[PDB]
């Protein structure tokens, strides 16, 4: 037996996770049943916690809990209502959690936008109505930090739509100081920013559609701009309104259009901020210590540090984080070498320039950890492979003594790895994501050595032996001397005699990684195991992890190199003489449905057939953000000339030879309908038959159980007719 | 050698010619031929060239339509047309002098003009430009501001809003003229409270946020516009002062509640009469309005007030039918419903109660088309017993008794569906044939009814025709319960009765409908028939027309009932015929008509295997007010909510697993809104059946743009060809 | 009336009026200046600079101004 469309679609082979979040430096919680429970790592065992049915009779289904990290509340989230990616809006209530009786008086109110604890202590945060809260007892008056705060205009704590997608990654835009007594937020104004409508049509029983309008600033439009200040929690009279102080800019930001992009806390007294322009090749990182003779906060002009691009953009989507060493005299950031590659810097704040602690043909990923003695890190530098991930640790003492920890635990089962900390990185989580199924085990960083399994899948293991599982390619390729990496989903008893169909399953954005070692069961499975399709992705010029001269490749160039690059992949994969070059298709979704049209649209005559989901159609329609970062400005000054030579409408005339679908949600606030809306039009007008699929109400994910559900199964029939499959 | 193709229907390869004249006396006609506009004379045709094609050119605008002034002094004429709904449009306007050699210059007509029309004598102009009404009695002078209260989306003076456009007067016109042009008549519709339709208009690629359309729209159970009357006196138009208009307040039983403005048909030089239909649409009233001079005001006396009702179902067709007076203005005919459900011509009095019918039969009259004082004349479906014959007769007004065919006899092989067009006092007629054979234009004499002349025989498409294999029609009926029901055919050329055909179900089926019928066409249908061999049929089932109110009413209170059930009854009668392929039988139809294919396919029949819908409705609460409440009444628990809860298309979501469907339905649709389909096919999502979409960008309910027509019709063909195997 | 000071921005190759060197004079028993703001004199680095204004005594001295700090010296 195979595993089916069914399987994908209901779940039947479960990925089993091992998510536990560190109280402390010693224990973590784990849902494990219904329930929570405290484990340890020190002697090794764990005891029950707390139930979810020590609330069974609160009344409400938990949607979520957090923890006050000194461990007296617990604050339970109900009521959920998403919004955004990130951006939602809950209810709230706290319990004392010793004596698990529900705090009564001055509750959390419903409607509440987000909601965060002090980093020590039980202090409240919270945003409700685009406004700032402060609780310091979870049963005594909150005290109204501002009264700016306007429905879809100005923000206090919290992120607009596109701060929140491209910006932050989160709907929060608070901080509190190390040690809770400083509590920094920015704030978002939108009062200029152009909304883009859409239909809701609701409910049947809705007779007329709802209008919603979402502040979005497409690319070129007038952006948000933004605000930054620190508030001090201790000192907070109810007899006056609270005094917070600002922060602005750096001239060299001021000057012009420009996005707060990053908060970084130092010590309880050193705050640090880093500025993008508008024009995403300038930042500058200010660090900010507080005057307590002041009141207020000064960064001093020699202080600033600049990260600055002339090939591309800065940082990969966004500038890179800063770790601070414990003193905060000293932080470490990932950023570009004079050769392309991304390493880790050391950089001495009273001072202008860093040295590498890194270096070589491979880019590190991400800071993990930092102690007094070691840095912890994730990098693809094991066997120069771009799509693993091991967790390194370098000596701070010697930078050219570097241990590895993760890379030869199980080489032939794990080759992609993440890492969560204990809170003082006593011991550490590894996430393995594959090749193999996915292992979790828990290791004390004391000597390195490995404590327990967590996870070994074994369960998911047992039942995937009766089942016809996709095999898994991941090589190379040489163009023009240069190693691009692809991958392959081949289905069982694979017989390169034979001669497969194949789907090119592309995605291609800026920094992407469709080829990598992570253990997946998707569509692509699904494909493979039943269907008899190779399905393939290429990361091709633009793509990530690789350095700045493949991923710059096609600054201020969308819709060219990595285009081209999806084609000549399929031209490499046929002609290695497995594949039926009569049955060739190509499909992505949102940035990947974008590049699938703009193939589909190139008039090579490789591909047969093909899907694109959410597709972007041109670049003046995306966000600012996103767009501008790898396009520049549509202005006849800048890029309006390229932006024009990238429409898929261009391309329509040469949707003729090839057999298209086109789905779209139409209450996608993303991408917008529009996009696709557009692609039609310019397909009715030549005259090219196609194939369409809306969805009422869907959005960017179409991720409402039956919409996945039928998408999947629309998209499988297509793709089976393209191919002849029976 | 060759059949009628997709293309040829697309590219519009075999066309269809018209004869369209307007009459500008009694004897006199206009044409349009090198472009160049003459005047014929219906007598002779002694014809000269009125107004050469070389005058307006250098003039450098895009001559859309124009329109002469009722005296033949002046050319009106009409450029930058751009289109709202179905009738209703914005242009500009210049005026063209005749004797004065030129054009005009001074105190011109507005661009953004709303609606432009003349006196039905001489040359004033009267406009509306911004919601409000303005007269010229002179096209050279200033213009009389009629009214100040117009504000956009919301006032709207003299022009209707969009619900009593579409539904209503089947035009953006409120404005009324009296016979000698002295007194101006209009409407005021207020839409304060009417709710707005919302939707995304998405423009050239060239727009970076769509534009979110807006439109008042009263769904079914929603705040209706109000209405009100006016006359003003343009012969007294004071330039110092502010011209004064006469409200004319509809009958006490009408202000009870909602109500509407149905009928506005001016009687005599000071008397008009109009018709108000109460919400509930089964109750109407005429009031009769006569001038006073010593009061100024307009009275209609109670004593010549004139209800019609029904209660099988609704008044009229689809609004109660106008008035015919008589020169003198105190009689009126008029076409009503009689004792037998069936509509005939009823003459009334004004001072009198009872009407007395001078037409009968099981058969209905279609239209008064002109009324002197020797002759009513009008257009039925008596001549066979065909509801699907249009014929003109005329009626002896000496001895009703004594009626003639017109046009029975003239050709009833090649023709059996007619209109008229009367020259001003009816001394002339056309005569236009649409079916089952090519159109006829005939023009003819009413002294002798001698048939002058053959205006258009279309032998040039007879010509390339006869080459083409072309599918016949078949219209004939079927029993069910003694009660006839009619259906048409297309079938393949060389159609034989041994083999079996696929057949595709082309269905309307909304109140008053009539699908099958006697004219010629050339559509999607005949291609199908033609060159895929599928046979398509339509059939006019219960609630379909011209066949009397038991047919008509039958769907009363209960839409999605009876005429889909009919639909599905058709199919298996035309299975039961033998030549019919049980495994292809697939069904399709556009607005109403997508509904009921929706309707039939979500039923369980299981007589059908795939179906198309273009633009439908899904549940009757989406669509307008006087439209659907016609049929439905309100959508409350006092009213006949229950029944607006049963006939949703999606509820029947779960039963399309067992067909193969299209839904197709454009974005801009400001009629059956995009929301219909919206609700469908996420219906279908929820339940898990897969089904095939189409939206259309900006297009609104007729799909009906160049390239988007083409589209859709492509598309369709596709399914429908893999849906039947063909290659 | 408002004081901008503006600085050359090497990279872009445009001018900046930063609003925290904005400088306001005003007057609320007539009109700003003699005839004029008085001319501003500045330091050589640029950084600071001297000027006639109208005391809170309504006569005009030299007031001492920080391209920084909204309020001056005498
Ligand atoms: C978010 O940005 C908005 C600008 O996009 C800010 O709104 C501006 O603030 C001004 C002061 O409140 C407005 O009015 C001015 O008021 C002064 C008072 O003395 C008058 O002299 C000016 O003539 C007057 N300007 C005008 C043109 O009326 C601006 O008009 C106003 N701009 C807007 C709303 O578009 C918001 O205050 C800002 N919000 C926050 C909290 O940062
Ligand atoms: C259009 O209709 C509205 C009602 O929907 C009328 O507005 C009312 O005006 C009267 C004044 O006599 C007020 O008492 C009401 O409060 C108003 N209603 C609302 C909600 O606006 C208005 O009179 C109508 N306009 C015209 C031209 O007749
Ligand atoms: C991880 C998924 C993701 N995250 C992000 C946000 C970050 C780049 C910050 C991570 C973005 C940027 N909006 C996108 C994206 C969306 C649309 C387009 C045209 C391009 C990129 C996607 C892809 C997706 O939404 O499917
Ligand atoms: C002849 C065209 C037409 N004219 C009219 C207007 C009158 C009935 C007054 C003549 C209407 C009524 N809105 C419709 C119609 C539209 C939608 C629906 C659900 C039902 C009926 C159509 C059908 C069409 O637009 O194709
Ligand atoms: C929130 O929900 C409802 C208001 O409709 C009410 O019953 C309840 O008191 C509210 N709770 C809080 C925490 O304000
Ligand atoms: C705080 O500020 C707001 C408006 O700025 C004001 O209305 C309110 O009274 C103030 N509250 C206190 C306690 O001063
Ligand atoms: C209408 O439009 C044309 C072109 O903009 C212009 O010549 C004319 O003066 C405008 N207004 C009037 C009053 O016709
Ligand atoms: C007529 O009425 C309008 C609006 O009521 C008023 O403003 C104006 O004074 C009058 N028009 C003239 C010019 O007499
Ligand atoms: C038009 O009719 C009105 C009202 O009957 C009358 O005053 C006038 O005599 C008529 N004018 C002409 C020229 O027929
Ligand atoms: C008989 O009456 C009608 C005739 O119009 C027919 O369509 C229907 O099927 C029959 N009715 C019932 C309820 O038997
Ligand atoms: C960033 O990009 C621009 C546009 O290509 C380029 O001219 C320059 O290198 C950078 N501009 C600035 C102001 O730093
Ligand atoms: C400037 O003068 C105006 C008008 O005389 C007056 O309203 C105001 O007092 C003055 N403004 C200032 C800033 O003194």
């Amino acid at each position: 037996k195979t595993y089916t469309l069914t399987d994908y679609l209901k779940n039947t082979y479960r990925l089993k996770l091992y998510s536990l979040r560190w109280i402390s430096d010693h224990e973590y919680l784990y849902k494990q049943e219904n329930n929570i429970l405290v484990f340890n790592a020190e002697y090794g065992n764990s005891s029950v916690f707390l139930e979810n049915s020590t609330f069974d009779e609160f009344g409400h289904s938990i949607n979520d809990y957090s923890i006050s990290p000194d461990g007296q509340f617990i604050l339970l989230e109900y009521n959920y209502v998403k919004q955004w990616r990130h951006s939602y809006t809950a209810s709230y209530d706290i319990y004392d959690l010793n004596k698990r009786q529900l705090i009564t008086e001055e509750r959390i109110p419903n409607n509440t936008q987000w909601v965060t604890w002090s980093p020590v202590g039980h202090k409240l945060a919270y945003v409700w109505n685009n406004d700032i809260y402060v609780k310091i007892e979870p049963n005594l008056p909150s005290y109204r930090i501002t009264w700016t705060g306007k429905e879809d205009i100005i923000y206090n704590g919290i992120t607009d739509w596109v701060y929140e997608e491209e910006v932050f990654s989160a709907y929060s835009a608070l901080w509190w100081s190390p040690n809770g007594t400083f509590l920094a937020y920015a704030q978002f104004n939108d009062t200029e920013v152009p909304l883009i409508e859409y239909s809701f049509y609701s409910d049947e029983s809705l007779q007329y559609p709802k209008t919603v309008r979402v502040p979005y600033p497409k690319a070129g439009a007038v952006n948000p701009t933004v605000k930054f200040f620190v508030v001090n929690t201790d000192s907070l009279s109810s007899v006056t309104n609270a005094t917070s102080i600002q922060i602005t800019a750096p001239a060299s930001m001021l000057i012009g259009d420009h996005y707060l992009c990053d908060v970084t806390w130092a010590t309880q007294e050193r705050i640090s901020l880093q500025w993008l322009r508008r024009i995403q090749n300038y930042s500058v990182m200010d660090i900010c210590d507080y005057d307590e003779s002041s009141g207020r906060w000064n960064c001093l002009v020699a202080r600033q540090h600049i990260e600055m691009s002339t090939t591309g953009w800065v940082g990969r989507f966004r500038p890179s984080e800063p770790h601070f060493t414990l003193d905060g005299n000293s932080f470490y950031k990932i950023i570009s070498n004079e050769e392309g590659y991304r390493h880790i810097c050391y950089f001495q704040i009273d001072k202008k320039d860093c040295t590498f602690i890194t270096k070589g043909t491979w880019e590190v990923i991400g800071i993990e950890a930092l102690t007094s003695d070691y840095l912890y890190y994730i990098s693809n530098e094991y066997k120069g492979m771009p799509g693993g991930r091991n967790l390194y640790k370098i000596q701070l003492s010697d930078y050219t003594k570097v241990t590895c920890l993760s890379c030869e635990l199980n080489p032939e089962r794990c080759q992609y790895y993440s890492v969560s900390f204990s809170k003082e990185a006593k011991y550490y989580q590894l996430r393995c994501s594959g090749p193999g199924l996915p292992l979790y085990t828990l290791h004390s960083s004391v000597n390195d050595k490995g404590l327990r399994v967590l996870e070994d899948n074994s369960a998911l293991d047992k039942m995937l032996q009766n089942v016809q599982m996709p095999s898994k390619k991941l090589d190379f390729i040489i163009l023009n001397e240069t190693k691009f990496w692809y991958q392959m989903i081949l289905p069982p008893h694979f017989d390169k005699s034979k001669k497969y169909p194949l789907l090119l399953d592309v995605y291609a954005g800026p920094c992407s990684q469709k080829a990598d070692t992570v253990f997946r069961l998707n569509w692509a499975t699904y494909l493979a195991s039943t269907e008899n399709i190779i399905v393939a992705s290429f990361d091709g010029r633009g793509s990530g992890y690789q350095g700045d001269k493949i991923m710059h490749a096609i600054n201020r160039r969308l819709g060219t190199f990595e285009v081209e690059d999806q084609i000549e992949a399929a031209r490499q994969f046929s002609k290695m003489g497995f594949v039926d070059n009569k049955r060739i298709a190509i499909w992505g979704w949102s940035y990947g449905g974008y590049v699938t049209s703009m193939v589909l649209g190139s008039g090579s005559g490789v591909f047969k057939c093909g899907i694109a989901v959410a597709p972007v159609s041109r670049w003046e329609y995306y966000d600012s953000v996103y767009t501008e970062r790898y396009m520049g400005l549509p202005t006849p000054e800048d890029n309006l000339d390229h932006y024009r030579n990238s429409t898929v409408m261009s391309r329509a005339e040469n949707f003729k030879q090839v057999e298209y679908l086109l789905i779209h949600g139409t209450a996608d606030d993303n991408v917008h309908f529009q996009q696709s809306a557009q692609i039609s039009k310019a397909l009715v007008d030549v005259g090219v038959d196609f194939q369409a699929m809306w969805y009422t109400d869907e959005d960017h994910g179409i991720a409402s159980s039956t919409a996945h559900q039928h998408i999947y199964t629309h998209m499988s029939h297509f793709i089976k007719q393209c191919f002849s499959l029976p």
